[PDB]
DNA sequence: GGGTTTCCACTTATTCAAGTTTTTAG
DNA sequence: CCTAAAAACTTGAATAAGTGGAAACC
C-alpha cells in the first residue's frame, strides 16, 4: 500500500490522462471515445505499477514495447477511483490542468452525452486543450471549434511525501568522478538533480527555498529547453537532501540508486574519499549503480 | 443482436535522467 | 598547492502521449 501523497507526486511526473476521439463506422454518431489514466515505466519498475494497482484496485497492466510496461485505467467506473484520489491529493504541476479537462470529459460521458453529436462536440473542445491537442484529422472534421484554451497552473510543493514521489520519477543521484589536480587525481562529487520542462519554472525555482539549497540550470537541445535543480555542496546534500529521503522513502529502482548514493556519502563524511582505498570503494559503488540498482 | 465498452499489441516525439569534462572558488 | 563547488555542457532512451485492431460485454 503506497502512500497517497507519494502517489500524486509520482503521477505528477510519470502519469498522463488520455481522451480518445476515434472515427467508428459502428457508432451511431460516428465517433467512439475512451477516457482513462495511464503510466508507462521501464520493465525494471514493473513492481511500482503492481503496487499502484493493489492500492487503487483498478487498471490493467500490459507490456508497452519490449522494454516498457504500462498501467492503463480505462474502465469508466474505475475512473471514479482516479477522480476520488486526485480530489483529496491534487496534482501540483501543469498536469493538474490535464486532470481538470479529464473531469470535464468524465461528466460528459457519464451523462452519456458522448453518444450524441453535441456531446462529441464538447469532447472535441475538451481535447483541443488536453496534452498535444487535436490531431490534424480531428481539426479538419471540426474546423469551428473554440474554448478557453486552459488556464496556467501555479501551485507549490505541498509536503515531503509528494517530493519523494516526484523524485522517484524525475530525480537522479549521480556520483561524479572529476579528473582533479588533487593528490589522488580524482575528485569525488555528489550531485542531486531534478529535471522538468520549462513549463513548470515556478515550481522548479521553489525547490531552492523549499529545500534551502541548490540552484536552477536551464538547458536546451535546439527548440527544446528544460530546467534542472542541482545540489553539489556536500553539506547541503548530507544535511538537507539525504535526511528528507530517509524519512520520506523513495519507490522503484531509484531507491536502490539512492541507497548506494548514501553509501558514498558515508565515505565522504568520514573523509575516506581522499584515501586511495576509499576512492577505490566509491568507484565500485558507481559501477553497481550505473549498470543497475 | 451490435452499438458501445474494454482491453491488448504496438508506435513516436521529447522530456527527461544519466553522464563527462572543464573552470572557478575558497 | 589542493580539495570543494560550480560551470557547461552532451546523450539517448525511459518516458509521456498516442494509434490500430478487435474480442465481447450488456
Ligand atoms: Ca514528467
Ligand atoms: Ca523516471
Amino acid at each position: 500500500s503506497i502512500n497517497p501523497w507519494i502517489l500524486t507526486g509520482f503521477a505528477d511526473a510519470e502519469g498522463s490522462f488520455l481522451l480518445r476521439i476515434r472515427n467508428n463506422n459502428k457508432s451511431s454518431v460516428g465517433y467512439s471515445t475512451e477516457l482513462g489514466f495511464q503510466i508507462t515505466l521501464h520493465n525494471k519498475d514493473k513492481s511500482i505499477l503492481e503496487n499502484i494497482q493493489s492500492t487503487w484496485k483498478v487498471g490493467v497492466i500490459a507490456n508497452s514495447g519490449d522494454n516498457a510496461v504500462s498501467l492503463k485505467v480505462t474502465r469508466f467506473e474505475d475512473l471514479k477511483v482516479i477522480i476520488d484520489h486526485f480530489e483529496k491529493y491534487p496534482l501540483i504541476t501543469q498536469k493538474l490542468g490535464d486532470y481538470k479537462l479529464f473531469k470535464q470529459a468524465f461528466s460528459v460521458m457519464e451523462n452519456k452525452e458522448h453518444l450524441k453529436e453535441n456531446g462529441i462536440k464538447e469532447l472535441v473542445r475538451i481535447k483541443a486543450k488536453l496534452n498535444w491537442g487535436l490531431t490534424d484529422e480531428l481539426k479538419k472534421a471540426f474546423p469551428e471549434n473554440i474554448s478557453k484554451e486552459r488556464s496556467l497552473i501555479n501551485k507549490n510543493i505541498p509536503n515531503f511525501k509528494w517530493l519523494a514521489g516526484f523524485t522517484s520519477g524525475e530525480g537522479s543521484f549521480i556520483v561524479n568522478l572529476i579528473k582533479s589536480k588533487s593528490k589522488l587525481g580524482v575528485q569525488v562529487q555528489l550531485r542531486f538533480t531534478i529535471t522538468q520542462h520549462i513549463k513548470d519554472k515556478n515550481l522548479m525555482n521553489s525547490l531552492i527555498t523549499y529545500l534551502g539549497c541548490g540552484y536552477i540550470v536551464e538547458s536546451n537541445k535546439s527548440e527544446f529547453s528544460w530546467l534542472t535543480f542541482v545540489v553539489t555542496k556536500f553539506s547541503d546534500i548530507n544535511d538537507k537532501i539525504i535526511p528528507v529521503f530517509q524519512e520520506n522513502t523513495l519507490i522503484g529502482v531509484k531507491l536502490e540508486d539512492f541507497e548506494d548514493w548514501c553509501k558514498v556519502a558515508k565515505l565522504i563524511e568520514e573523509k575516506k574519499h581522499l584515501t586511495e582505498s576509499g576512492l577505490d570503494e566509491i568507484k565500485k559503488i558507481k559501477l553497481n549503480m550505473n549498470k543497475g540498482r
